[PDB]
Parts: C-alpha cells; structure tokens; sequence
C-alpha cells in the first residue's frame, strides 16, 4: 500500500502533529483522515518514540467507542502515515470558540464519555498526559473521540510510576511541575481543567508567562462563578486536590458523583444516550466543522532533508506498519 | 567532558572561511547536530585566536535566546576546535534572496522584527555584533531566523563603552568605522539598515567597482528608493541610514514602535507564537559530500541543555 492509492481531496489541518488530509481510497467512496508525518521532522523534534507509542496505543484503541480508530499505518523512505476514521463532527475547541461555554448537560455528557475513554486507557496501563479541548474530536452524531496518543506512557499497571515533564501548560498537573514521580493521577487533574473550561469558558489557572502560570497551578484557588451548579463545583473541587492520592479518579468512584446522577453508564458506553449537541454534517465527506485557513490550501506532502534521511538509521520506525482485517478486504478487491 | 569520538560525522555541509561544517550524529541517542570544525594551525596563521574565543563566550550567553544559534558544547583535540551546534536546515538568507530576487513586505517585516530582538538581546548583554549580513542569518525548519557566526563580536560594551577596530563585511560597514571613529552598538543598526534594504529591494544600497568606491558610496551617497517601495519601509530605512550615530534609530528612539512593525505583537513574536509567513520548500540547501578526513585554553564549555541529553 502507498499514498498514491489515496486521493487527497483537502487538508483539514497542519502543525506540530504533521498534516491531516481528507483522503479517499481510489474511487471507492470510502473516506479516511490521513495524518501524514515527515521522518526528518520527527527525528529533529525527537518524536521517534512518541510516534511508535501512538501506533501501539491506536492498536489497543480500535475496540473502544470513544477513542479514535486507526485502520492502518505504513511508511516510505520519507513519510509516516496513519490512516484513521474520518470524524467530521469538529473538535471541542472549534465548537467552544463559537459558543464560548457549554451548557451543563452538554459538558456533563462530554465529561462522562471522556471518563469511559480515560478509564479504559488506565485499565490497560496507559496514562494519556495530553488531555485538552483540541484533542477531543466529535463524530457525525456528536459522541466524543479522544485523539493524539503520542504523549502516552505505557506499562503503568500496578505499583508503577514515571517522572518526565510533558503535557500542555494549562493542563499540567502540579505533581509534574514539582518533579514528582506520578501515575494516572495526572489525567484526572487535566480532566478537571478540561471540565472547568467547558463549563466556565476560560482556564482555571492564569499567567503572563509560564512561570506565573505554573505558580498559579501550584498555589492559586480556582474561581467558581455564582451561577455554576453546585454539583459541577463539587466535582471540580474534588478534582483540583493537589495531593494525587486524595484526588477523585485516583481515590473514590468518579462515576458515582452526583453530576452524572442521570447517566446510565452501561447505556452511555453502548452509544444509546443521544448527544445533547448534534453537529451539522451534510455527508460522510463534509468539511464544514474545520478552520477554513487549511481547507483552501492545496493538499501536498513536503520535500525531505535528503542529507538527514540518507544518514538516518532506518530501523527507528521498525514494527510501525499495521493493518486491521477490514483494510485488507478493501484493498485486494 | 565530551570528545569527537562520541559523535559520528555523517556528511559535510559547508567549507570555506568559517572552517568546515559537518552533520554529526551522537553515538547512542541518534541525535543529529551541526559541528563546526576549525584547524588550530589554520586559526593561528589567520590570527583568529581571540575571534574563536569571543565566539565561544558569546555562544555561551546565547543559549537562552530563540533567534540566536544554540551551541550545545565546545571541545578541542590536539589539532582541532569543535563547536557542537543545533542543526538548522532551512538555509541562509543569501540563498533565499538569490532564489526569489526580493522578499515581499510581510516576509521582510517578519525577518526584520526577529533580527531586532536578537540584536537588542546582544546589546543588553554588552555584545556589539559587527558582522550582520544575509549569509550570517540562518533559517530553522519552521522559517524563524537564527543569527549565526559571533566571531567578530566585541564584549564589555555596556553604557558608554566604545571600541575602534576596523571590521565587518564591506557592503554592510558603517560610516563611523570607515571614518576611523570610536564606535558602539550603532554599527549594528547601520548594517541592519543595509540588510533590510537588500530584503525589500534585492540589491545593495551602496555600490562600487572596488572597495575605495564602495566605501565612498557608504560615506557620501544617499540610497535610491524606488517609487513602488512602501512609505513606512522607506521611512525606517531613511531613519536607519543617518551617518551621525547618536541621531540613528536603534541608538535613538524605540525601533520597535516604528509604523513598519504596526501589526507585530513583540511578546508573541519572542515566544514564537506568530508562525513564519514563508516555510522553506527545499530542505537543507547546502552542498553535501561523503565524509573522509597553548593559545586555546578555556575553550571547553557545555551548556546545561546538553547536560540533559
Ligand atoms: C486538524 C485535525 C483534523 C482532523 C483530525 C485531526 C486533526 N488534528 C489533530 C490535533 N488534534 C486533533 N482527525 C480527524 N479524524 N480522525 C482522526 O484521527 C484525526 C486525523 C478529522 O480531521
Ligand atoms: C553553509 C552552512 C551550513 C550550515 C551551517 C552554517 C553554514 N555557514 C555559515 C556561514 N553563515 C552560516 N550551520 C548549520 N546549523 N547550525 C549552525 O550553527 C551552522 C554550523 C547547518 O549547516
Ligand atoms: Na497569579
């Protein structure tokens, strides 16, 4: 399989994560989102291990209804490709910029579906570490899909901990900022930050530079407006406990919190509770719910630093190729 | 303490007056770097002992700033001097000027803004740069500028301190240097004017068939500005090409408040939040090859960034 077998119609986004294209396989009317990376960029950014972690985690994640599904991965001399399911609902950052903040029932629904996704990852010994609004995609019906697993730590079951400094600044837990060894607790602090931003429409911690922001994360009390529902406030107070072992998600049973009192968790996992927000989606190949800056730009793969790629060790991305049983059936035919 | 055996020299990127630049990989980590290599006997012949030490001392201070070339570590063998640098494959600005003749106003404004930040950092640290030019500005893979080659710097230039040695690349040298005057950071702002003029117009502001005529033009001729040039770009260049240093913009006034940099948020620029308007298409526009083959005391140094790796 090669990229020439796909027709790259539009570019949905670019950035540090690479380039994401709306791709159609041949002329089968079967659409996909292809994340296309350049090997030389990956090497200079020191994202070799991060790329392999993303492949491995997406190999676990095809079961779970609220993690992004990967159909196949493959590589050329210059390129690394992930062929994903195309989720044209739009990400939560895109939707929250428009409406400023989410209503209580919508934020609760998203919070509940994210809990199922995170608890699945944690059960497999995976700590996610990069939970944020623009890493949560919506599908055509409005169910959440957690995305971007390159920042994960695997093999975290049992009495296991890790210590490396990573994540997005607004969402970084204080235990990471203080240089402590940590476990899945870091995801639940980030979850609280995400939930706060959905409900309140701004971040709970602030600063003019990173130093003030990290001080705020370590020291400052989150602000709860008078209009905020009390059970929403309670959950956030139980999530913003700086002692990791006393934080909800690590301690207690987060599903039994009164915020999710109307939520049947078995029904939610089976996709049987209707999302309070259904995105506008005309077709399976619609591009309405994406920033228009990228869409208008012509889809293309960059050139590569030939001196770097020729001098590179080829076996860095060994065992990168993957393919589920569905893709083999829709290739040979 | 690091050694050359810890690296593996893969391919040669450049060769000339700045020694030889090699693309090198670290032994176990597979982390790629640019290594600049100088022969000691060659450096002693050219009388650039002090120049090499000034480069090391400036590159030690310059690890913090985003638009200066980052040096990870320096070390020496019996015959060679090595600077372990971050690998910057975007290409130098002389290459990109030669590609498209001139940069448009947005591209020229962006590069001019990032150069102002880099220069003003050096000036606040007591470093007058003195060799600003297109081929000493490297781009990273994203498109951000990186000021390189600090061998011609002068240290301890804080407050009313001055120096008097004749130096710089002919097209860019200030009148006060040509007039043999005791000068300060003002010389960088003249050179900035020349570099900015070349980006917008695609030719040098001062001309001559030899140095004698070129230096006369620098001292006497006012530069030509075409009709199509934007009035704000012209205005900044006119204020930059003042021949009395004290009246020059950069020395006098605040260069960041000029109408050319109207849309530029200076803090967001310095944090690298504003994306470059030009990403390089060609990757590593440099000539590539196979590999083949006590005045320098206190040359060894290692930045705390390298200590992590
Ligand atoms: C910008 C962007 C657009 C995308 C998608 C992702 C992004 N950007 C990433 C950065 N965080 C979301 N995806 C989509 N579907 N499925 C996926 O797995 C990914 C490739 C839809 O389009
Ligand atoms: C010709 C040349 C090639 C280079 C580099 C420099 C040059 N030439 C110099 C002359 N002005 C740029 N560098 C690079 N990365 N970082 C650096 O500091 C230097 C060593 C990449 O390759
Ligand atoms: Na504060």
């Amino acid at each position: 399989l090669k990229i020439e077998d796909f027709e790259l119609h539009k570019m949905l986004g670019k950035g540090s994560f690479g380039k994401v294209f709306l791709a159609e396989f041949k002329k089968t009317n079967q659409f996909f989102a292809i994340k296309a990376l350049k090997k030389d960029v990956v090497l200079m950014d020191d994202d070799v291990e991060c790329t392999m972690v993303e492949k491995r985690v997406l190999s676990l994640a095809w079961e779970h209804p609220f993690l992004t599904h990967m159909f196949c991965t493959f590589q050329t001399k210059e390129n690394l490709f992930f062929v994903m399911e195309y989720l044209n609902g739009g990400d939560l950052m895109y939707h929250i910029q428009s409406c400023h903040k989410f209503d209580l029932s919508r934020a609760t629904f998203y919070a509940a579906e994210i809990i199922l996704g995170l608890q699945f990852l944690h059960s497999k010994g995976i700590v996610y570490r990069d939970l944020k609004l623009d890493n949560i995609l919506l599908d055509k019906d409005g169910h959440i899909k957690i995305a971007d697993f390159g920042m994960c730590k695997e093999n975290m079951l049992g009495d296991a901990k890790t210590n490396e400094f990573c994540g997005t600044p607004d969402y970084i837990a204080p235990e990471i900022l203080l240089g402590q060894k940590y476990n899945h607790s870091v995801d639940w602090w980030s979850f609280g930050v995400l939930l706060y931003e959905m409900l309140i429409g701004q971040s709970p911690f602030h600063g003019q530079d990173e130093e003030e922001l990290f001080h705020s994360i370590r020291m400052d009390n989150p602000f709860y407006p008078r209009w905020l529902e009390k059970e929403a406030k309670d959950l956030l107070v139980k999530l913003f406990v700086r002692e990791p072992e006393k934080r909800l998600g690590v301690r207690g049973d987060i599903r039994q919190h009164p915020l999710f009192r109307e939520i049947n968790w078995e029904e939610l996992e089976r996709k049987e509770i209707d999302p309070p927000f259904r995105p506008k989606v005309k077709s399976p190949f619609d591009c309405s719910n994406f920033d228009k800056e990228f869409l208008n730009e012509k889809p293309r793969l960059s050139f590569a630093d030939r001196a770097l790629i020729n001098s590179m060790d080829q076996n860095m991305f060994r065992n990168f190729s993957f393919m589920n049983p569905g893709m083999e059936r829709l290739i040979s035919h």
